RNA sequence: GGCCGCGGCAGGUUCGAGUCCUGCCGCGCGCCACC
């Protein structure tokens, strides 16, 4: 359990076994075979072309390079055409930039179209940097392949690996750049401890400077932030892990933790013990790609959260879950119930024109003077968070994100109490409430 | 699809809204995710 003895045992988890590598090379051999027959200009990129892919996470990426003059429509129609021709079984589901996800001799293959650029300054597609990424990295990353795998494994084990909106973490390319800049996994951990939200890491200049935000400058484009989608919270979650790790190294930092089945009874006691209002918004999952869904669940969850605050229900945290058929928006509030009366502010006693208008309004109770101005008692239209959210989600469905809001329009329901705990949201609830010992890394 | 802006224009809430909530339109090949 010394710092180096643990990195040894951890390499056994992040390094692909030779049986998997062989499967990769065989699929690569057949992939090159089919591509050459089509006479298309291509290149192998990604974690496979640099031998930095994690054990069990084998995926081959193949870029097809087309002329610059090609329309975005022409890039798509030709890219997919080649893709489908090369893959055994394929599947086309993307958010913006078209590509073909499929299989070849049993390995994951992605056939991505892009523009054959010279100098990637003002890229035309979103992925035009990826070939230049590989050209820059192949010569510098050599020998350090396992140092990347330790970092990728360290992050993946703590659920902050991936730049996708489902994660808002560290892209696989960002990890490689960090190894080139620090030299080893251990040197990234040591230094990361003293990162701040202002940290700038310009790899191309071998410099660390201060800035407006966290910013890892892309060697290929000095305007591009490689860590653009890394949330501030996930940045923090990473820094915290590094301080903990150096303070007390362990193999558990590389073991993937998984949720535990919590009894609906134990959960009922925890919420009762807290005396909070725990409820969820349930609706049909819109049939869209994850990268459109999660930004919208974030928005919807926030709009309702903000609503609960200004309505004085004092919300603690928000959360959401996406099962296969349904989406859930969870909320916890300190106020299970509020009074119906509240005090609305009136005008100062001086200017009677406004006061006369104010006191003319028919109210159930008599208004009063306080510290020099008039006040009135008025009634709330709802007295619980559940009743409030029912109203907001009903009327303001449209502001909760395009697809989520339209799905909430057609149907939603507020689930509370024991009926909630029987829903696929236990894991999310335990995280939200800070429930202890609802996780394990047992194999 | 989400996000950040420069503008706006109306509508709602209110004694009172450039200031809180909402809708619509313009313009930055604006940024990010899908590799
Ligand atoms: N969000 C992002 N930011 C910067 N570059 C990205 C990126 N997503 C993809 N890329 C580029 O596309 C290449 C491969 O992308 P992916 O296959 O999706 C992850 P990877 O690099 O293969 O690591 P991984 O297989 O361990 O997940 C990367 O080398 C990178 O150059
Ligand atoms: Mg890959």
């Amino acid at each position: 359990m010394k710092v180096e003895e643990i990195l040894e045992k951890a390499l056994e988890l992040v390094i692909p076994d030779e049986e998997e590598v062989r499967k990769g090379r065989e699929a690569e051999e057949e992939l090159r075979r089919r591509l050459d027959e089509l006479g298309v200009e291509y290149v192998f990129v990604g974690s496979y072309a640099r031998n930095t892919w994690l054990k069990g996470s084998l995926e081959i990426d193949v870029f097809l390079l087309f002329p610059e003059e090609f329309s975005k429509e022409e890039l798509r129609e030709r890219g997919l055409e080649i893709g489908k021709a090369v893959l055994d079984s394929y599947e086309i589901r993307y958010a913006e930039h078209p590509y073909v996800h499929g299989v070849v001799k049993g390995v994951e293959v992605d056939v991505v179209p892009c523009y054959k650029l010279k100098e990637p300054k003002n890229i035309k597609s979103a992925v035009d940097r990826t070939p230049f990424h590989h050209k820059w990295l192949e010569g510098r990353i050599k020998g350090k392949e396992n140092e990347v795998r330790l970092l990728k494994g360290f992050l993946k084990a703590n659920g902050i690996y991936g730049a996708e909106y489902k994660v808002r973490g560290f892209s696989g390319y960002l990890c490689e750049l960090l190894i080139v800049f620090y030299g080893s996994f251990l040197e990234t951990v040591k230094n990361a401890r003293r990162w701040t939200r202002r940290t700038v890491i310009d790899v191309a200049k071998g410099e660390v400077r201060k800035g407006e935000e966290f910013f890892v400058v892309d060697p290929v484009d000095e305007k591009r932030n490689v860590a653009a989608n890394l949330s501030l919270d996930n940045l923090a979650r990473f820094v915290h892990l590094c301080r903990e790790f150096m303070e007390a190294p362990s193999l558990g930092f590389f073991k993937p933790k998984h949720p535990l089945e919590i009894e609906p009874e134990r959960l009922r006691k925890i919420v009762e013990e807290r005396g909070t209002a725990v409820f969820a918004v349930k609706f049909r999952k819109p049939d869209i790609v994850d990268d459109n869904l999660y930004p919208q669940l974030e928005r919807a969850s926030r709009k309702i959260f903000e609503f609960l605050e200004r309505e004085n229900f004092m919300p603690l945290r928000s959360a959401f879950k996406a099962s296969e058929e349904f989406c859930y928006l969870l909320f916890e509030c300190q106020i299970k119930e509020i009074s119906r009366v509240f005090r609305r502010m009136g005008p100062q006693f001086e200017d009677e024109r406004n006061v006369k208008k104010f006191l003319s309004r028919n109210r159930a109770f008599r208004p009063f003077i306080e510290n020099g101005r008039w006040w009135a008692f008025e009634m709330r239209k709802f007295t619980t968070p559940e009743e409030g959210v029912r109203s907001y989600a009903s009327t303001h469905w449209h502001t909760l994100g395009k697809n989520v809001g339209e799905s909430i329009r057609e149907y939603f329901e507020i689930i509370s109490g024991e009926k909630l705990f029987k829903e696929p949201v236990t894991a999310e609830l335990c995280e939200m409430m800070g429930v202890k010992d609802s996780n394990s890394s047992s194999v």
